[PDB]
C-alpha cells in the first residue's frame, strides 16, 4: 500500500509522511483550511501530500501559480481532480476535461457576458424586493433571525428564476416541486464517509458507474431533464414571450465551428449552475452580514454610501452597483477571509518542468486559496475584516495569483460578475431597509467547520433592526 | 445492462444484436477468425459488434484501412484496445499509449535496423545448426516429430541468445533456470474464462492493478528483472567481449530528445520481444512444414532452388538468405493462410470522419486479417495454398491493407525483418538436411483451434526422413 509515497522524496520535495492505504488524510481532521496553514508554516512555498494513493503538490509562489492557472493551461495543466461517480454529469463543464471543456467554455461564453447579465438585473431585483418583504416579516416580530435561511430562500429565487424563469416566492412555497428538488443539490463534503471511502478505494469508481450511482442524486436530475423537456416544447408554442435566463441562452445556442449544444449537454450545464451559485451565494452573503455586523463602522458607511447613490432608497440598477466602490470593497474583504473554494487544483497532464521545478504527470497541483489570503507576507493583520485593503488606493499591492476567491485564468470562474452583481444586489436592498446587530446568541468571534466545506461552524444568528 | 448496446443502430451500422452484459461473445465458440468470416459474408464491408459493453468497428476497405493504420495513426488512431492487468508491462512499447509509444517507438527503432539483425545472423545460424543435430536424432530413430516441440527449442535457443547473450541447447537442457521461465511466457488466450470475465466485468481491472495482479506472471517477470541487472554489471566490468542482443543493443541506447530508456523500461520491451517472438515463430514455422509435407511438388521446387544457391550445404548467410524468391513466396503464403495476429485493432480517440463514414470516440476499429486474406473478392481460390501469388510476376495485384500479416503503418510489427530472417534460416538449414512427408496419424486437412489463438487444433506430427 505504500506504492507511490515515494515520489516527493525522489524529487526532493517537503511534508507530512503519509500512512500506508491511507496517505495523509488523518491530517484533515480540521478541515482542508486548516491543514494548508499548517502545511505552510511547516514546510515552506512548496510542500506534498497524498490523498490515499494520489500525490498532491502545493505551491505558493505567485510567478509558478501563473504558469499552472494562465500560462500553461492548455498544455499541461487543462483539467480538475478527478472525482465520481458522476454519470452524466460527465458533461458538465466543470467536470469536462481535454477538448470537451474547451468546445463547452466556447459555447457558454457568450451566455455570461455583461450583456446578457444586464438583462437578467431586473429579475434579479425583483426577488431583492421580495428578500426586504420576508426580511421585514422577521424584522417587525422582534426574533432573532438565521442568515442562511433568508439568504437561501433568497438565492433559491434568483436561481429558479434567472436559469428557468421559474418564479417562486420559495421561503413561502417550500413544496414547490421546483423549490424541494433545487433545495437538494447539496454541495459536496469531501471530509464526510463516503467521499473519504471513495478516496481510499479509487478503484470502486468503476464499480459504482456501471450500478448508474451516482453523486448526483438521480431524483432531482430525473425531475430537471423531464422540466428542461417540458419547457424546451412549451417555449416553442408560446413563442412571443421572450426570456432572459440561462435556459432560454442555452436553447438559443443551438441555433447557430464547435457542435452544438445537445439537449443532454445542455441539461448537465443547467444543473451545474445551481450547484456554483445555490449554497456559494447564500453563504457568502451570511459571511458579509457577519461582518458588518461585527464593525458597526463599516455598515453605517456602507449604508451612506448607498444612500447617496440611491437618494430615497432608489432601486439599484446595473450601472449604480458598478458605482459604488465601498460595497466592491466589503465585498472582496470578505471573500479575502472566506475564500469559499478553499483551494484551486489542476492535474498535471505531462511531465513538465515549469520555474525550475519538475511536476511529473498525474500530479494534482494545489493552490490553496486559503492560506494565501491570510498570509503575513502579502497581507499586514491578516486575520482582520479592513476593507481598506481594497480601496483604489491599495489594491495595487494585491496581488492577482494570491487573491484568488474565483480562480484564475482560462478555466476561472465563468460566472463570477453575475455573483457579484447578484450578492451586491441584495445587499443594497437589505442594507437600504435594515441594520444587523449581534446576539446574545451570536458567536463572536466565528469559528469555521471542521469539514470539507468553508462555512460557520454554527450558524449565523444576527437581530435585524428596521430602519424606519 | 443495455447502455452502449445502442451505438451501431444510432449510426445506421449492420452487426449481429447483442444480448444484455455479454455483448457479443457468445458467438466466439468458434474462435475469431470463423465470427470475423461469418460476419463478413453476412453484412458486407462494415459492420459492428460488442466485446462485452465495447463497441468493435470492423472495416474491410483497403483505402479504409490505410486511413487508420496509416495516414490518422498519430491523430485517431494511435493505440490499441486496453486490456489488463498489466502492472508495470504498461510501459511495453506493445501496450503502451499516446506520447509513451511515439517515444519508445523512436528509442527502439535503431535496434530492429537491416544492420543490426545482419551482426544477428552468425548467431542465430549457429542454432539452425542445433537445430538440425536434434532433428537428425529423431530422424535416424524412426518417430514421428511434432513440429512445435523442435521449432519451440529453436525459437527458444534463438530467443535466448539473440535477446541475452544467453547460449543454451534448450531442447536438451530443460531445466536450465532461463529455459523453464522463457517457456512460462504463453500468450494469451483471449477466450479462456479468466479473459472472457475481464470482458464482462471491465470495471474489476483497477481492483486487481491495486493487489498487484499481472496477466504476465510474477515468478517470470520477477526473474527476467534481477538477470537483467545481474546482466547490466557483470558487462560493465568484462567490457571486452562485445555483445550484439537487444539487451546490448539497449543497454547502448542509454548512453546517447527523448528521454533515454529508464532500467524498468528496458527489461519490459526485453520481456515483450519475447512473448512477441516465441511462440509466434514456431507456430509459423509448423505451419509452413504442414503446408511443404501436404505440397511435395512445393517442397521439392524449394529444396532445389535452396541446392542452387548454397551448393553443398552451405552456410546460409544474410545475403542468400533474401536471394531465394521461392522460400519468401512460400512464408508468404502460409502466412496469408495463417495470419496468427487474426486482427488488427486502433481505438478511436477522437470524434473523426474518415472516408464518408462516422466514426466516435472510444470505438474499437479492427481490421479483420484472417477473413481479408480469405476474400474471394481479391484471391482466386484463396482456401488452396499456392506459392505462385506471390512471384514477382503476381506480385502487383496484392493490396498491402488486404494483405497484412505483420500489420502496417508506423505502429507495424517492428521486427518483422528479423522474424522472417529467423524462419527463413531455420527452414533453409533444414530442408537442406531432411524431407518431411505426411504420417498415418497426421490431420489433414488440418483444422484450427476454436480457442482465442490462431493454432492447429491437434499438433501437426510429421515424418522427417533425411536427404542422406
Ligand atoms: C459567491 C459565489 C461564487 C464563488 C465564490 C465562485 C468561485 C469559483 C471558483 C474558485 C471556481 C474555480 C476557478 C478555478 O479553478 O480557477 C469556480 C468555477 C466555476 N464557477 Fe463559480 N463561484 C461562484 C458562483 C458561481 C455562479 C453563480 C455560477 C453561475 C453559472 C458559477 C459558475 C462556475 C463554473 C461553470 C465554474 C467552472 C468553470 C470551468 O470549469 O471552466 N459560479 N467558481
Ligand atoms: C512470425 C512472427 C511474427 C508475426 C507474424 C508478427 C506480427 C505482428 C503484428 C500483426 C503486429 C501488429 C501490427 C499492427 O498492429 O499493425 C506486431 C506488432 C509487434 N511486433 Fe511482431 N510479429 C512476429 C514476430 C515478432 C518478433 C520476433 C518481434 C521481436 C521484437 C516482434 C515485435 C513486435 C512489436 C514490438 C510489436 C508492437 C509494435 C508497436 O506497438 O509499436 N514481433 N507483430
Ligand atoms: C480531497 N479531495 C478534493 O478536495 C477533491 C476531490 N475531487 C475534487 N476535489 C475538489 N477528491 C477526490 C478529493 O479527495
Ligand atoms: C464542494 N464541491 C466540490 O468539491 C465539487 C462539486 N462538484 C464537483 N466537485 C469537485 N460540488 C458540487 C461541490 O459542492
Ligand atoms: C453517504 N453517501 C453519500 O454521501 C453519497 C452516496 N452517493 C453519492 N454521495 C455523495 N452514497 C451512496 C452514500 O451513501
Ligand atoms: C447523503 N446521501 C447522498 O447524498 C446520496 C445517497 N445516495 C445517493 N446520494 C447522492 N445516500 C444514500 C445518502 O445518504
Ligand atoms: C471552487 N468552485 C469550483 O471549483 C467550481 C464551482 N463551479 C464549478 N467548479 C469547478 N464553484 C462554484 C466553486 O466555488
Ligand atoms: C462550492 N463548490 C462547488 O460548488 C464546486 C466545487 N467544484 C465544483 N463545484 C460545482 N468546489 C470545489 C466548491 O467548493
Ligand atoms: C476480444 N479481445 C481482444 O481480442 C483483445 C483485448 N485486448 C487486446 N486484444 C487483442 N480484449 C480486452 C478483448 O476482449
Ligand atoms: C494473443 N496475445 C494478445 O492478444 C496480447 C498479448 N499481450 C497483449 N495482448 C493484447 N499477448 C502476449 C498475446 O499473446
Ligand atoms: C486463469 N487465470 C488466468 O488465465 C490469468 C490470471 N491472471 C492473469 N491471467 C492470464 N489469473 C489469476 C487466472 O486465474
Ligand atoms: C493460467 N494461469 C495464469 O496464467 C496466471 C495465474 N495467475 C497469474 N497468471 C498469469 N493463474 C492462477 C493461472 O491459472
Ligand atoms: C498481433 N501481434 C501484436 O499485436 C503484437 C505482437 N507483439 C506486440 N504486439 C502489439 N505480436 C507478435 C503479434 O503477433
Ligand atoms: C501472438 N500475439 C502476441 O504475441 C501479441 C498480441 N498483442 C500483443 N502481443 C505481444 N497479439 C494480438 C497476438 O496475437
Amino acid at each position: 500500500g505504500t506504492h507511490s509515497h515515494g515520489l516527493f522524496k525522489k524529487l526532493g520535495i517537503p511534508g507530512p509522511t503519509p500512512l500506508p492505504f491511507l496517505g495523509n488524510i488523518l491530517s484533515y481532521h480540521k478541515g482542508f483550511c486548516m491543514f494548508d496553514m499548517e502545511c505552510h508554516k511547516k514546510y515552506g512555498k512548496v510542500w506534498g501530500f497524498y490523498d490515499g494513493q494520489q500525490p498532491v503538490l502545493a505551491i505558493t509562489d505567485p510567478d509558478m501559480i501563473k504558469t499552472v492557472l494562465v500560462k500553461e493551461c492548455y498544455s499541461v495543466f487543462t483539467n480538475r481532480r478527478p472525482f465520481g461517480p458522476v454519470g452524466f454529469m460527465k458533461s458538465a463543464i466543470s467536470i469536462a476535461e481535454d477538448e470537451e471543456w474547451k468546445r463547452l467554455r466556447s459555447l457558454l461564453s457568450p451566455t455570461f457576458t455583461s450583456g446578457k447579465l444586464k438583462e437578467m438585473v431586473p429579475i434579479i431585483a425583483q426577488y431583492g424586493d421580495v428578500l426586504v418583504r420576508n426580511l421585514r416579516r422577521e424584522a417587525e416580530t422582534g426574533k432573532p433571525v438565521t442568515l442562511k435561511d433568508v439568504f437561501g430562500a433568497y438565492s433559491m429565487d434568483v436561481i429558479t428564476s434567472t436559469s428557468f424563469g421559474v418564479n417562486i416566492d420559495s421561503l413561502n412555497n417550500p413544496q414547490d416541486p421546483f423549490v424541494e428538488n433545487t433545495k437538494k443539490l447539496l454541495r459536496f463534503d469531501f471530509l464526510d464517509p463516503f467521499f473519504l471511502s471513495i478516496t481510499v478505494f479509487p478503484f470502486l469508481i468503476p464499480i459504482l458507474e456501471v450500478l448508474n450511482i451516482c453523486v448526483f442524486p438521480r431524483e432531482v436530475t430525473n425531475f430537471l431533464r423531464k422540466s428542461v423537456k417540458r419547457m424546451k416544447e412549451s417555449r416553442l408554442e408560446d413563442t412571443q414571450k421572450h426570456r432572459v435566463d440561462f435556459l432560454q441562452l442555452m436553447i438559443d445556442s443551438q441555433n447557430s465551428s464547435h457542435k452544438a449544444l445537445s439537449d443532454l449537454e445542455l441539461v448537465a450545464q443547467s444543473i451545474i449552475f445551481i450547484f456554483a451559485g445555490y449554497e456559494t451565494t447564500s453563504s457568502v452573503l451570511s459571511f458579509i452580514m457577519y461582518e458588518l455586523a461585527t464593525h458597526p463602522d463599516v455598515q453605517q458607511k456602507l449604508q451612506e454610501e448607498i444612500d447617496a447613490v440611491l437618494p430615497n432608497k432608489a432601486p439599484p440598477t446595473y450601472d449604480t452597483v458598478l458605482q459604488m466602490e465601498y460595497l466592491d470593497m466589503v465585498v472582496n474583504e470578505t471573500l479575502r477571509l472566506f475564500p469559499i473554494a478553499m483551494r484551486l487544483e489542476r492535474v498535471c497532464k505531462k511531465d513538465v518542468e515549469i520555474n525550475g521545478m519538475f511536476i511529473p504527470k498525474g500530479v494534482v497541483v494545489m493552490i490553496p486559496s486559503y492560506a494565501l489570503h491570510r498570509d503575513p507576507k502579502y497581507w499586514t493583520e491578516p486575520e482582520k475584516f479592513l476593507p481598506e485593503r481594497f480601496s483604489k488606493k491599495n489594491k495595487d499591492n494585491i496581488d492577482p495569483y494570491i487573491y484568488t476567491p474565483f480562480g484564475s485564468g482560462p478555466r476561472n470562474c465563468i460566472g463570477m460578475r453575475f455573483a457579484l452583481m447578484n450578492m451586491k444586489l441584495a445587499l443594497i436592498r437589505v442594507l437600504q431597509n435594515f441594520s444587523f446587530k449581534p446576539c446574545k446568541e451570536t458567536q463572536i468571534p466565528l469559528k469555521l467547520s471542521l469539514g470539507g466545506l468553508l462555512q460557520p461552524e454554527k450558524p449565523v444568528v444576527l437581530k435585524v433592526e428596521s430602519r424606519d
